[PDB]
């Protein structure tokens, strides 16, 4: 059974959803809130946070309902949630205030996009974007997965000022996405998902099982800096609890799967993820434009979505369409620009040691 | 690569172990503690925790180094801890003091029993006792991993006096067990273990599966009703955790299995174990007695342990000797046994509503 706290349970009502998506939408978000942000004070903006993530929630399958473009407008009720009253309760007075603003746009924005009938321009240039490089794969995915945002609204929901410097939520980010796309590996490989980082990386266990290793042991040795402060632990939690989110919640499917996790994908899967079971999406194989949508972009996806085509890698395989075909749904490594990921994921350790003091 | 506080790492020195040994029991009781008890702010209590957390992994594969009867006695160190001292510095002044006292040494006594070289009269009895009804069971298994003493700790460590029931114990007990013993079902199997829910339950995958999903799911109902609260938050934060270690510590093989859970044991696992590979213990196939040890238990085990023979089911089925003969070690019950078991966990829901108000 599902369980989810009174406050939110007539949320999402009269909306294009039916009684079972709402309910699996509510507790899904209220469960990934709990996981990712277990030490709160506030519950006024715990709940505005969890309401922002059921928006996210249905945004990640069902995008078509989501209008992207009212997200930020004062006043606007976006499948009755006052998107930016919720964002404003949040984040208001914090130093992060207008780029989590972009921040979450920018993830609801590309999870629309990817989960529409037909790919745009504008999607068919953040696939090829997210393929460009290692840290720009790292940085957009971040915001896809709405890692920094979490530690923000983490630290924000225990009445603090967030005060991660850069670097900081750049080493942080690689270390949980590093260990979430690991452990989503086969429910990725059954999306046809474009945003894994082993889609780039490649597929072999040995160099998952190093790098899963290596991230692993950088997030205790964190842990074991920053534990005796709230900001430290609202970091740690976050990143901690996203590879464990496949046995804990119920948007995974450690039981269905005989209490297992880590088994490779099947077709069975693949049709699983199309018919939206557990809400996910499988991506098979343009309206919104640069133009419409750049005001509500943070910096590096604006320029990631304007990277000169004279620049770009010859040698990695391009489609004119992505997604499922009946693997991964994207650009497809050449194997200099393979070992170029692969080299910089296994340098994590250095370059996250300097990052986080 | 292994982390944990400058506060313990000159611990366990001068001991009978090896350095590899002792850097990682130490870095074993830092990660359960801060998986465990995320949420804390009593820095001193914490470490005092940890501290007896390590002298616990010691017990828990080479009992004959710890000499369980001066655990309780004011002034004695036990490896170089003041564990009297320790306890003291955790629980003095709460409502769970002496009961505590009596948890903790009454864990380690039959954690050494089990891992001692030639199995004692006490011992038997004990592997017995587990066997004789589910509800002893779970009962003697509480004690066996520290469930209500890790929430009663935690709550300590928050510097507030634990007030849960003892049927809000026994609920929690039950459903943190009922997660645990499933996850660690095929270590446990390669441990040859007494110690574990389906040996006695019975070892078919559709039933671990059914209560692992009713007792996750009033988990998330108990959080749902009890996040607000630092006591709530306490208890939630170890039982949710209880599974999840298999994914977050080191102690477990997640990464070293291909990064996976629940993939059967071989004999490979088995001799793993045996050689204490993680710390893990194999039971292969009396000095303390009753009279000695009766000081330090609590009233269900000194009840356990002193059963009458006439009242013991002799359709199960006992050994001379317990432990591997190369599956679980125990007894094995009869199938009207078994079917009370399953029947009791089963029943868990109604039981736990009703015991958590
Ligand atoms: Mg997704
Ligand atoms: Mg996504
Ligand atoms: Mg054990
Ligand atoms: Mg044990
Ligand atoms: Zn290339
Ligand atoms: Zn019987």
């Amino acid at each position: 059974q599902l369980h989810y706290p009174k406050e939110i349970e007539n949320d999402l009502m009269n909306c294009g959803l039916t009684e079972k998506e709402r309910v699996e939408i509510l507790a899904t978000a209220w469960e990934y809130v709990r996981c990712g942000v277990p030490e709160f004070t506030n519950w006024e903006k715990y709940i505005a946070f969890v309401r922002l993530t059921a928006l996210t929630t249905v945004a990640e399958y069902r995008g078509k309902l989501v209008d992207i473009d009212r997200l930020l407008t004062p006043g606007e009720y976006v499948l009755g949630y006052p998107v930016r009253e919720l964002l404003d309760t949040l984040f208001a007075g914090t130093s992060v205030y207008e780029a989590m603003l972009q921040e979450y746009a920018s993830c609801l924005l590309f999870m629309a996009e990817k989960t529409r009938d037909h790919q745009s321009d504008l999607c068919k240039k953040y696939i090829e974007a997210i393929a460009s490089s290692p840290s720009r794969y790292y940085r957009l995915r971040d915001c896809d997965a709405q890692v920094r945002l979490f530690i923000a609204a983490a630290v924000a929901c225990n009445d603090l000022d967030p005060d991660f410097t850069e670097m900081e939520y750049q080493a942080m980010a690689e270390i949980g996405i590093t260990l979430y796309d690991a452990v989503a590996f086969y429910k990725h490989r059954a999306e046809a998902e474009v945003s894994n980082l082993y889609a780039y990386c490649g597929q072999d266990l040995e160099f998952r099982q190093e790098v899963y290793q290596t991230a692993r042991s950088t997030l205790w040795a964190l842990e074991t800096m920053w534990c005796k402060t709230v900001q430290g632990r609202s970091a740690i939690n976050l990143l901690k609890n996203l590879p464990l989110i496949h046995m804990s919640m119920r948007r995974y499917r450690f039981v269905e799967d005989g209490l297992t996790i880590g088994k490779p994908e099947t077709s069975a899967v693949v049709r699983a993820a199309r018919n939206h079971v557990k809400l996910w999406y499988r991506n098979d194989a343009m309206e919104r434009s640069f133009e419409s949508v750049q005001y509500m972009l943070y910096p590096e996806l604006k320029e990631a979505l304007q990277l000169p085509i004279t620049e770009m890698c010859q040698k990695c395989t391009r489609r004119e369409v992505y997604g499922g075909v009946s693997q991964f749904g994207g650009v497809v490594l050449c194997k200099d620009s393979q070992e170029e990921w692969r080299h910089y994921v296994r340098s994590s350790e250095s370059r996250h040691l300097d990052w986080l003091g």
